[PDB]
Order: structure tokens, then sequence, then C-alpha cells
């Protein structure tokens, strides 16, 4: 793709291309919590990943995906906005070329060292390609990573990273359980956006998880050693891959806790 995070093609740019990145409910957004609004008939999240299997890990260009089996409910998300069964496809993160900075969301200005993506598609679709045409058929669960005691449970993701280092490689992943990632509170913050790469489709509910998990230096400095080009290209190393903040517009963000 010629799209990227560089000076020439980075997200300043993506409008020419994909006319939607000026659109109504792009994400991601500053989430000012002092706005939002708490809504008490938001439900419990329901996450049910005890069935998940993963497949594969893999670089393509822009972040590494970690690829699940979404042929039938094996992971999925319920409850808190959702109407529907929403099943894991994939999960990638976006991180900084330095700690203060490398979430996509913001929380009151704030920037994390990383946001992490689940991504989920809404199974009354049928598949991905088609609940992404739709305004309810994604919901992407985004936490946030801070810098401070290791996380035991993402050490599995960051031992392969060595073995994808440039776009286009590929790795068997099986058996990495993502309930590993989680914090131990699911209160969240809502509101209805967008991809936040290209194609930047308006398909988005997003699903905010209020408490970071923590990750250590060692672990947030071996993502910053990938690389954005392919084998054997000039070496670009993968850091700032991250959208910065677009205009709420006409949107409420609503908090399921106060
Ligand atoms: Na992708
Ligand atoms: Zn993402």
């Amino acid at each position: 793709h010629h799209w990227g995070y560089g000076k020439h093609n980075g997200p300043e740019h993506w409008h020419k291309d994909f006319p939607i990145a000026k659109g109504e409910r792009q994400s991601p957004v500053d989430i000012d919590t002092h706005t939002a609004k708490y809504d008490p008939s938001l439900k419990p999240l329901s996450v049910s990943y005890d069935q998940a299997t993963s497949l594969r890990i893999l670089n393509n260009g822009h972040a590494f995906n970690v690829e699940f089996d979404d042929s039938q409910d094996k992971a999925v998300l319920k409850g808190g906005p959702l109407d529907g069964t929403y099943r894991l496809i994939q999960f990638h993160f976006h991180w900084g070329s330095l700690d203060g900075q490398g979430s996509e969301h913001t929380v009151d200005k704030k920037k994390y060292a990383a946001e992490l993506h689940l991504v989920h598609w809404n199974t009354k679709y049928g598949d991905f390609g088609k609940a992404v045409q739709q305004p309810d058929g994604l919901a992407v669960l985004g936490i946030f990573l801070k810098v401070g005691s290791a996380k035991p449970g993402l050490q599995k993701v960051v031992d392969v990273l060595d073995s994808i280092k440039t776009h286009g490689k590929s790795a068997d992943f099986t058996n990495f359980d993502p309930r590993g990632l989680l914090p131990e509170s699911l209160d969240y913050w809502t509101y209805p956006g967008s991809l936040t790469t290209p194609p930047l489709l308006e398909c988005v509910t997003w699903i905010v998880l209020k408490e970071p998990i923590s990750v250590s230096s060692e672990q947030v400095l071996k993502f910053r050693k990938l690389n954005f080009n392919g084998e054997g290209e000039p070496e670009e190393l993968m850091v700032d891959n991250w959208r910065p903040a677009q205009p709420l517009k006409n949107r409420q963000i609503k908090a399921s806790f106060k």
C-alpha cells in the first residue's frame, strides 16, 4: 500500500485516496472524562474467549496481526452496547517511538505507550468483508498499555516478533490465549467510530477500557524492532503507527461507570 505513517504518506495525506478520512464518525478521538455521560442502561461486557483458536501472526507492513479462526462462535464479545454476537477475527497494536506516545485514543489528552485493538465482527452479516459495509458491523475493544511491570501473557507474542520482522512474513501462532491481555476491570467508554487505518470505514462500535494494562520497557522495545519494509529493502523501523485524534463532531461518548 502507498499510505503509511511517514512525512509524505502519513495520516494527514490519507484523505486524498480515502475521502471518508474527513467524515463525521472518524476514529480515534480524545475521551474527555468529564464530558462523557454515565449511561446506567449499558450492560456489562461479556467476553467469552475460553475457546479461542489462534492461527497465525503476520507482519502486514503497518502493524502485526494475530489472527483467529472465526468460522464458528469460539471467541465472542456480547453485551455492553452491542446487539448480537461479535466474533474475534484478529488483534493488533499501535505503538510509539518513545514511551510517552503510541496510543490512538487519548484520555483527557493523555497518550499511552501503546494501544491494543481486538477486532470482532457481527455474525448477522456472515463474514468480515460484508460486516465492514454496515454501521454496526464491527466492535473493537481498545486497551491502553502503560510501561511499568511486565505482562507475562504478552511474552509469547514478543518472543515470535523476530520471525516476522519484515512486511509479508508470517508464522504459525497456535494456542495463544487472549485472556492474558485483559485488565481486571471491564469498565469502559463507548462511542460510534471508524477503522483507524484505510479504508477508514465508519462501521465500528468502539469499546475502550478504562483500566490500562502494564507492560515492561523491554517488551515494548521489542515492538520497536519490527520493520515497515519488506525483506531486502532499506530498513524503516515500525514505530509511531498511530493516527492522531479526530474531531468528535456530533457524537457523545458514554461511560459504563461513574
Ligand atoms: Na488489517
Ligand atoms: Zn488498530
